[PDB]
C-alpha cells in the first residue's frame, strides 16, 4: 500500500492517473475506487491504494480516498 | 425525494455534490439539473433530488432549485 495524489481523472471517462513519490505515475479506473458514494476523484484528492499488474499493465487497486 | 443544499459545484466541469441532513453526499452532474437556464449550481443553493443508484455508485436526479 502506499499513498498518492491524483494528478487528473477524466470523471466523464471514469479513469485517470495517481501520483506517488519514487515511482511512475498509476492508472486509476472507477472500479477500483472503494467505499460509498458516486466514484469520482478530483485532481488534488490524495488516495492510499495497491498496484496491480494485468495484460494492460500496472492499475491502481483498492483506492480509498483519504 | 430528497432536500439538501449545495455543498460544491465545479462550473467549468459541470458536477459537484449536495449535502443532506442524516445522509452522505450525494454527487449531481449538470445534465440532472432540471429547468430552463444554463445547468449550473452554487454552493449553498437549496435543491430538491432524488438519488438513483448505479454501476458507479449513487447520484443525483430531477435536481430543482427551490
Ligand atoms: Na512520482
Amino acid at each position: 500500500m502506499q499513498r498518492g495524489k491524483v494528478k487528473w481523472f477524466n470523471n466523464e471517462k471514469g479513469y485517470g492517473f495517481i501520483e506517488v513519490e519514487g515511482g511512475s505515475d498509476v492508472f486509476v479506473h472507477f472500479t477500483a475506487i472503494q467505499g460509498e458514494g458516486f466514484k469520482t476523484l478530483e485532481e488534488g484528492q490524495e488516495v492510499s491504494f495497491e498496484i496491480v499488474q494485468g495484460n494492460r499493465g500496472p492499475q491502481a487497486a483498492n483506492v480509498v480516498k483519504e
